[PDB]
């Protein structure tokens, strides 16, 4: 009794190279985001060094060619310096990401008319996504329409964001979003169990109304996305802990749990897990492609997931109905049951194949 | 200088076949759906005999098969007495259509009752699409709320639909909808011109007013859709004339004439005639198939268009800019300026395809 999903697309997810100072790596987060069911992931811009040129981009796509095991696109990273320098690559990249809160000094902007000087320039018919807490939403949705061109906000995290942008929604502004698992299925009652050093993220997690108002305005949510941000224990529980949970292996479960519950249907994962990436990014079909998925089956989260190099997991004893039990990816068996069967190198970056461009006007 | 764009999607056409009395069939009305740059359609019910029962769906799949040269899938219709018989063949389907205003005896719905009745027993994530005008608008969406359901309603045609789609998209209400390019691009001042006859169409041509709305509520719109209803001038400018234009030939031409203008993007328009058919529908990629325009030449609509079987077309006249150029559809050339090059026979029917079966729980 096993439901066939297509090739399911995280488009916000952080693999840690090039970089050094993680564990996972591109070979090791695509073999997690087979595990989750995900065919297809976009990467985004702050590795280190930081995809913020191209020949940063050029370093990042060879790697991401030798490692992935599972298809990917690569995200070009705004900066204080690189408006109008990105023309001739962006058309490679899956969008261009603006840090717009709190990130690292390459990728920080300090200036709302550097968010212009960056909507004016990178190529109108491309993606643009932010990450945008709070009142940012409502900037970066100023300077999208004061360009005249769509936006997607990343991860959002509360009721105040996603009430903003089912009001400008129904203003006919062209802006979409996507809300991570974490936001949906933990909130501040469980920071007393995750302790202050996991329960660590950015945007933090919310109060339980927050949860209620993004599943009460599913209809405005375009996208599901992990934010799949790995950081080992380590990291998490020293002086100075880094936001961001892993959540490949984790995404799918939940959700398909809360498609068991009715909380949405299995049309509704589907739009935000791959119809709508699709559309949103103009990311292309992978031929012979598919997710087998078992859900007669309950399970508990363990302390950890198999693949993810970050060892750990916020999710760590929630009960999940849901399990993925067989990918293939373009004719060929990816994972099954624990094991994951196509080596680094596998994957491709769809922004190379004919199907895989982003139309525009000659 | 020609710009490739995927395999564009109609959701709306009526190719007359099965049928003895028109023109039309499957093989004139996809070459003109090739010409257009159109490489799959989804046909309407509304044939002779109807496709209102399992053995008429079998006939017309066997019709299709034989004389189809785009891939197609072929809707159901409801009517009074098959309400609970299409289980078994629904998901073979394009979906079910409701003819909730003027139609033919065995598509006549005379009691909203019946409407209940198929939200409650067609498969719940199947499509339903209707023909609801004005205040039938908001009658089948208070059905699909009582059943706890989407509907997509075609062709909308007025500022009152627009405007009451989108303040149920606003109260987050699963509704999606289409406009044919007749309700874009021809109004009241047209029938001057056109004359009773060959204007008479369902729904009618709306005013200046009703046209002006659909393009500011440009955003409330989900797809485009040409309602191609062929018939010939003896019909039209006879003394009961029929109502319905051809328009697989002109739908492309003229929407890409306003994205030259600047009307709406180019993204808008292949959100409408690609992305948002595939995710309304579950209609599958195809594989290897493009579509290559030319924008730079200018040209009149011509009293007919070489295709359809209509022989007439009520754009005569009407300037516009943009031209398919080439058609591939899966490996092969499809349509090269004018010459259609696969056979009758050489389409399929896509939810036969493993990809193009609707997923469900089991
Ligand atoms: O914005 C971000 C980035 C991310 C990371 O670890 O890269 N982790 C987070 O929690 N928020
Ligand atoms: O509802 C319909 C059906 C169609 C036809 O000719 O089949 N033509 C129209 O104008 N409206
Ligand atoms: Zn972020
Ligand atoms: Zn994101
Ligand atoms: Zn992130
Ligand atoms: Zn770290
Ligand atoms: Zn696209
Ligand atoms: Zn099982
Ligand atoms: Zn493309
Ligand atoms: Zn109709
Ligand atoms: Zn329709
Ligand atoms: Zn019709
Ligand atoms: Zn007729
Ligand atoms: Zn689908
Ligand atoms: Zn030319
Ligand atoms: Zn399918």
């Amino acid at each position: 009794k096993l439901v066939r999903l297509p090739g399911l697309i995280d488009v916000h997810v952080h693999l840690r190279e090039p970089g050094g100072t993680h564990m996972e790596d591109f070979a090791s987060g695509t073999a997690a985001a087979l595990a989750g069911g995900i065919t297809m992931v976009c990467a985004m811009p702050n590795t280190r060094p930081p995809i913020i040129d191209a020949p940063a981009l050029a370093l990042a796509q060879k790697l991401a060619e030798a490692g992935a095991r599972c298809d990917f696109a690569l995200f070009l990273g705004a900066s204080s310096e690189n408006a109008g320098t990105l023309g001739t690559v962006a058309g490679s990249a899956a969008g261009l990401k603006l840090y717009l809160n709190e990130t690292f000094s390459e990728l920080r902007l300090d200036s709302v008319v550097q968010w212009m000087e960056h909507f004016e320039t990178w190529p109108s018919h491309l993606p643009i996504v932010a990450h945008a807490e709070q009142q940012t939403v409502a900037a970066v949705l100023m300077v999208a329409q004061l360009t005249q061109r769509s936006v997607h906000i990343c991860h959002v995290a509360r009721k105040e964001e996603i009430l903003l942008i089912k009001a400008a929604k129904a203003r006919g502004l062209p802006v979409t979003c996507e809300v991570a698992p974490h936001h949906l299925f933990l909130s501040h009652d469980d920071l007393e169990r995750l302790g202050p050093g996991k329960g660590e993220v950015r945007p933090e997690l919310g109060s339980r109304q927050d949860v209620e108002a993004l599943w009460e305005n599913m209809a405005v949510i375009d996208c599901f996305a992990s934010d799949h941000a790995p950081h080992t224990l380590e990291e998490k529980c020293g002086s100075r802990p880094p936001p961001g949970f892993p959540g490949l292996e984790t995404m799918l479960p939940l959700l398909l749990t809360a498609v068991s519950e009715g909380r949405l249907s299995l049309d509704d994962l589907l739009q935000r897990l791959h119809h709508n990436p699709r559309r949103i990014f103009h990311l292309p079909p992978q031929e012979d492609t598919y997710v087998e998925v078992d859900l007669e089956h309950e399970w508990t989260i363990p302390s950890h997931m198999p693949f993810s190099k970050a060892h750990w997991t916020p999710f760590e004893g929630q009960k999940v109905k849901g399990t993925v039990r067989r990918v293939v990816l373009r004719g060929e068996v990816a994972y099954i049951d624990g094991q994951v069967l196509v080596p680094p190198g596998y994957g491709q970056d769809v922004r190379k194949w004919p199907q895989g461009a982003v139309p525009q006007l000659p």
